RNA sequence: UUCACAUUGUU
RNA sequence: AAUGUGAA
């Protein structure tokens, strides 16, 4: 249950592909690097300060001692060549413009191992080797650019970028260091975030204040204005020479704020100390440092330091700025990528010099697979089979697989009556009757209920009246006037008090109405009710489908950036039949960002209960798609998560030992394919086509990973999804399971598309949202009543709610 | 809330 | 959540 499975072959599946990968070969030399712990005191210095104290000793100390080592900004120092200091531990006195340094030789690093590594002759690639290339080549970017996370940013020279409010694009670029089948490749990945401007503090508060001038006030700000600035400056760092964190802004002005000296004045005490007149001492002044202390500071003496990231949300404009500002189509991207890497110039990097390291410019070329879509059987009289073109189908002359007969169902529109007219709710109706009759879902009659109400407060009882009223009721169909707290309410209400199935659809949609959108929609609601849309093609599956088998998606989502207290949502959702069409669902609420999922085991015996019940079958196979975990932990997530399904199994049945396939699904790197050929380049964004499939050169040297990009590349540049299998009992090999994911991502209900990742896992991100939802304002005592507000009503289990 | 794709995620 | 590009 602990070490991921060897590659069992290589795909042979699909037509050839020529692509290029945003990695670039390394020349990493045979020799040994020396490996040293440094305890900086004191210990709570910031990391970039941790690596000035470090330079400035390699600088204070270069006699005798020492020629160019690298350091990670914390503990770990490495050297091509060792230091005279052997095993010692010495202790050097750094004072730079009263640090203490201690150095104690930890190892060695063989990168010869790491040759090892990289071929078949050892086992598994030495993780010491990788983070150190990664200290390495983190070196000079780290105290040259500003590092954020993996990344690297940058004020880019000659352009300027406003977001207003006081905040910019940066330029930047994602660097990490990665093991391959062919050699070590840095992975290099072009992106932009926002910082805040460097500017006098002075035009940061005409910019969030919306002051062409600051003589537009001439007034000392209305209390409306002075907390709009205090929310935007505080936490930020501004200086004079010297760094200051401001805690808060004054009530009083510059001229009217005292301080106790006996008491004085802020103005005054820049008069009689630092012999400056205020020019604005209508403004308030920043309080700076400890906020126990009473050091006030004038805005007009003060800048915004630059280089610091814009943590809390951007503006819808500033988004939409954003956006335009990064747009790249796939070619665009792939040139960006390029150009950075020609002007990176890392093997002129002395740092990299001094660890005898080389960097090729190009991208990588690989070798992808296309894979063939399945075929997508429909039903009703015509039984029309649908074939995926460039990952896009459509549902025009085809009926659902099993089609509900809708008879009872009911509207109650939230919004306005003088907005939305009755008119307007009845056009709706016959053209949703229309497409819904073309679709093999028959919505036979008028609606039995159809009235307005207003306000979350009018949900419940209207629901509960309905539910009384009306028997045999399916569908509340639920128009909203736009973004409103009554969606929240409606489901809330639906899913988790009175079991009931609901549609909403926004205002203009029933306003203007179109084919596509009604069918679509028309999709979600035959899923509601218990209907199949469609199945892939039974000869056409993969042989995984002769036994008993059961596909499990899972999915942590984690509460936003500034934030404790949210639990992290665990969703698993489970496959229902042999198609695989109908999933049933099951969510937890969990510790505060935490990825293990804390109550796998039980939510795993739900779902193999409810397949029991609905085929009549025990699964001889289980497959769990697991999305969103990183390599750093996959050990602990599958070490908890695989013996989990294990006692799942177990507690079920003795010697009932179902064959698991773990794989980790992961959208969010920084792995970028392109086309080589111009006219293999797909639509408007110029993307790979759907089915690009990649598990040669660029994967892992030992273990079973591969890229699939199931999905059509509408916008942008796509990003492929990575499959990593961490563990399968199944003995797959690498065709069959690629062709079942990428099959798996044309089962998904919503849209008649193949979409990036499989449908449980997408599956799995909905029930998460739709908990979201469940949780909106509500987050021992507390954990019983956050798990009371995500647990669906008993008429909510076995349905598929969360589409 | 039709949907997918993409982006930001010592004063 | 925001913002874009699109679709029968
Ligand atoms: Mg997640
Ligand atoms: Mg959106």
């Amino acid at each position: 249950a602990f070490k991921p499975p060897p590659r069992p072959d290589f795909g042979t599946s699909g037509r050839t592909i020529k692509l290029q990968a945003n990695f670039f070969e390394m020349d990493i030399p045979k020799i040994d690097i020396y490996h040293y712990e440094l305890d900086i005191k004191p210990e709570k210095c910031p990391r970039r300060v941790n690596r000035e104290i470090v330079e400035h000793m390699v600088q204070h100390f270069k006699t005798q001692i020492f020629r160019k080592p690298v350091f990670d900004g914390r503990k770990n120092l490495y050297t091509a060549m060792p230091l005279p200091i052997g095993r010692d531990k010495v202790e050097l006195e750094v004072t730079l413009p009263i640090f203490k340094v201690s150095i104690k030789w930890v190892s060695c690093v063989s990168l010869q191992a790491l040759h090892d590594a990289l071929s078949g002759r050892l086992p598994s690639v030495p993780f010491e080797t990788i983070q150190a290339l990664d200290v390495v080549m983190r070196h000079l970017p780290s105290m040259r650019y500003t590092p954020v996370g993996r990344s690297f940013f940058t004020a880019s020279e000659g352009c300027s970028n406003p977001l207003g409010g006081g905040r910019e694009v940066w330029f930047g670029f994602h660097q990490s260091v990665r093991p391959s089948l062919w050699k070590m490749m840095l992975n290099i990945d072009v992106s932009a975030t926002a910082f805040y401007k460097a500017q006098p503090v002075i035009e940061f508060v005409c910019e969030v204040l919306d002051f062409k001038s600051i003589e537009e006030q001439q007034k000392p700000l209305t209390d409306s204005q002075r907390v709009k600035f205090t929310k935007e400056i505080k936490g930020l760092k501004v200086e004079i020479k010297r760094k200051y964190r401001v805690c808060n802004v004054t009530r009083r002005p510059a001229s009217h704020q005292t301080f106790p000296l006996v008491e004085c004045t802020v103005a005054q005490y820049f008069k009689d100390r630092h012999k400056l007149v205020l020019r604005y001492p209508h403004l308030p002044c920043l309080q700076v440092g400890q906020e126990q202390k009473h050091t006030y500071l004038p805005l007009e003496v003060c800048n915004i330091v630059a280089g610091q990231r814009c943590i809390k949300k951007l503006t819808d404009n500033q988004t939409s700025t954003m956006i335009r500002a990064t747009a790249r189509s796939a070619p665009d991207r792939q040139e960006e990528i390029s150009k950075l890497m020609r002007s990176a110039d890392f093997n002129t990097d002395p740092y990299v010099r001094e660890f005898g390291i080389m960097v090729k410019d190009e991208m990588t070329d690989v070798t992808g697979r296309v894979l063939q879509p399945p075929s997508i059987l429909y039903g009703g009289r015509n039984k029309a089979i649908a074939t995926p073109v460039q990952g896009v189908w459509d549902m025009r002359n085809k009926q659902f697989h099993t089609g509900i007969e809708i008879k009872v169902w009911a509207i109650a529109c939230f919004a306005p009556q003088r907005q939305c007219t009755e008119v307007h709710l009845k056009s709706f109706t016959e053209q949703l009757r229309k497409i819904s009759r073309d679709a093999g879902m028959p919505i036979q009659g008028q609606p039995c209920f159809c009235k307005y109400a207003q306000g979350a407060d009018s949900v419940e009882p209207m629901f509960r009246h309905l539910k009384n009223t009306y028997a045999g009721l399916q569908l509340v169909v639920v128009i909203l006037p736009g973004k409103t707290p009554v969606y929240a309410e409606v489901k809330r209400v639906g899913d988790t008090v009175l079991g009931m199935a609901t549609q909403c659809v926004q205002m203009k949609n029933v306003q203007r109405t179109t084919p596509q959108t009604l069918s679509n929609l028309c999709l979600k609601i035959n899923v509601k009710l218990g209907g199949v849309n469609n199945i892939l093609l039974p000869q056409g599956r993969p042989p995984v489908f002769q036994q008993p088998v059961i596909f499990l998606g899972a999915d942590v989502t984690h509460p936003p950036a500034g934030d404790g207290k949210k639990p992290s949502i665990a969703a698993v959702v489970g496959s229902m039949d042999a198609h695989p069409n109908r999933y049933c669902a099951t969510v937890r609420v969990q510790q505060h960002r935490q990825e293990i999922i804390q109550d796998l085991a039980a939510m795993v015996r739900e779902l193999l209960i409810q397949f029991y019940k609905s085929t009549r079958f025990k699964p001889t196979r289980i497959i769990f798609y697991r999305d969103g975990v990183s390599e750093g932990q996959f050990q602990q997530v599958l070490h908890h998560e695989l013996l989990a399904i294990r006692e799942a199994c177990i507690k079920l049945e003795k010697d009932y030992q179902p064959g698991i396939t773990f794989i980790v699904v992961q959208k969010r790197h920084h792995t970028r394919l392109f086309c080589t050929d111009k006219n293999e380049r797909v639509g408007k964004s110029g993307n790979i086509p759907a089915g690009t499939t990649v598990d040669t050169k660029i994967t892992h040297p030992t273990e079973f990973d591969f890229y699939l990009c199931s999905h059509a590349g509408i916008q942008g540049t796509s990003r492929p999804s990575h499959y990593h299998v961490l563990w399968d009992d199944n003995r797959f090999s690498s065709d069959e399971l690629q062709i079942l994911t990428y099959q798996l991502c044309h089962t998904y209900v919503r849209c008649t598309r193949s979409v990036s990742i499989p449908a449980p896992a997408y599956y799995a991100h909905l029930v998460a949202f739709r908990a979201r939802y469940h949780l909106v304002d509500k987050e021992g005592r507390d954990h019983q009543a956050l798990a009371k507000a995500v647990q669906v009503h008993q008429d909510t289990l076995r349905t598929m709610y969360f589409a």
